[PDB]
């Protein structure tokens, strides 16, 4: 199995091309903020770490560290994922929001 991995949430910046952008979807090692897999810049193409990772707070039980299964809706049409600029699911039919 891989290792288990915690969806966080990140705040990202490419100084090259002054783009900043934010993630709901940020794969840390379990119990961490080290972050797993890159996302990408959408108008340079390279790979990113965020500057900044916060907990998610669940919005089925309000909490930091919950069991959840969902902590925030998938298939959201107001919160997309850009699935091309994701390292987990760029290679993948499902997107990691799917
Ligand atoms: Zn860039
Ligand atoms: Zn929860
Ligand atoms: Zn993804």
């Amino acid at each position: 199995h891989m290792q288990f991995l915690e969806q966080k949430y990140g705040y990202y910046h490419c100084k090259d091309c002054n783009i900043r952008w934010e993630s709901a979807y940020v794969w840390c090692v379990q119990g961490t903020n080290k972050v797993y897999f890159k996302q990408f810049c959408r108008t340079c193409q390279k790979s990113y770490n965020p500057y900044r990772v916060e907990d998610i707070t669940c919005q089925s039980c309000k909490q930091t560290r919950c069991s959840c299964p969902v902590k925030l809706r998938h298939v959201d049409p107001k919160r997309p994922h850009r699935q091309d600029l994701c390292g987990r699911c760029k290679g993948k039919r499902l997107s990691c929001d799917s």
